């Protein structure tokens, strides 16, 4: 760690704290994550991530493990998607750029999921962008906390959840890019669930076989009727609404995979625009 010079603080979680830093050595500018006070298991899983290289995953350059404390050195990107969404709020992110970002993140996920790696905690704050029009997944949740992008199976207590949880999260993010408003902004676990239920209908055995035997399922849940998607993400076009609805299917088994999503007609005219970024 003597090799790095802190420049500024760019993040905090209960993983750790992240700094923009400069290799004292030889000026790589990097993001430096100082991790949570390290068991053998953590080291090996993290070393597995160092091999998970893809253009749409923030590159893990190095793992420094000396003295019990753990540091992760990443390629630095200049902005997160949240700040870009906030900056773009009056006009909205143009659809071609939303679509490009969505396609790229689905490519990232397809790759991760093909290697049996789940993100688990997708949100605007851990999607990072650069001037070239790339978007990248960061802060792989390698297991106040935001619940807004949590899949319903997690909220209902599924222990052994699947790659579909990331598709759900990404769907919520897609909706948010389009409407410029969080789809399901819950501030507790039951509020989050009930916000989902109010929009998508209270799930039952018809749309989600086995839902009623999930650990935190309660028969006493209020029974809300589903709303139509034309109300939920106007003025998104039919292709986009079709894709979104498949990304938000209650049953993780019916939820569209990253790979199948890339073949959706919504991406027929996909391009790679450059965002105008003010750094
Ligand atoms: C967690 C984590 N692990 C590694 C990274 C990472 C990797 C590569 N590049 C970055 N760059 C960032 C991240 C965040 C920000 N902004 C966050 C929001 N912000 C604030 O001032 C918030 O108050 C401005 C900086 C700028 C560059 N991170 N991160 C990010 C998501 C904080």
């Amino acid at each position: 760690m003597e090799n790095f010079q802190k420049v500024e603080k760019i993040g905090e979680g209960t993983y750790g704290v992240v700094y923009k830093a400069r290799n004292k050595l030889t000026g790589e500018v990097v993001a430096l994550k100082k991790i949570r006070l390290v068991p053998s298991t953590a080291i090996r899983e993290i070393s597995l991530l160092k091999e998970l290289n893809h253009p749409n995953i923030v590159k893990l350059l190095d793992v420094i493990h000396t003295e019990n404390k753990l540091y992760l050195v990443f390629e630095f990107l200049h902005q997160d998607l949240k700040k870009f969404m906030d900056a773009s709020a009056l006009t909205g992110i143009p659809l071609p750029l939303i679509k490009s970002y969505l396609f790229q993140l689905l490519q990232g996920l397809a790759f991760c999921h093909s290697h049996r790696v789940l993100h688990r905690d997708l949100k605007p704050q851990n999607l990072l962008i650069n001037t070239e029009g790339a978007i990248k997944l960061a802060d792989f949740g390698l297991a106040v906390v935001t619940l807004w992008y949590r899949a319903p199976e997690i909220l209902l207590g599924c222990k052994y959840y699947s790659t579909a949880v990331d598709i759900w999260s990404l769907g919520c993010i897609f909706a948010e890019m389009v409407t410029r408003r969080a789809l399901f902004p819950g501030d507790s676990e039951i509020d989050q669930l009930f916000r989902i239920f109010r929009t998508l209908g209270t799930p039952d055995e018809v749309v989600w076989p086995g839902v009623t035997s999930m650990p935190d399922y309660k028969p006493s849940f209020p029974k809300w009727a589903r709303q139509d998607f034309s109300k939920v993400v106007p003025p998104l076009d039919e292709d986009g609404r079709s894709l979104l609805s498949q990304m938000l299917h209650y049953d993780p088994n019916k939820r569209i995979s990253a790979k199948a999503a890339l073949a959706h007609p919504f991406f027929q005219d996909v391009t790679k625009p450059v965002p105008h970024l003010r750094l």
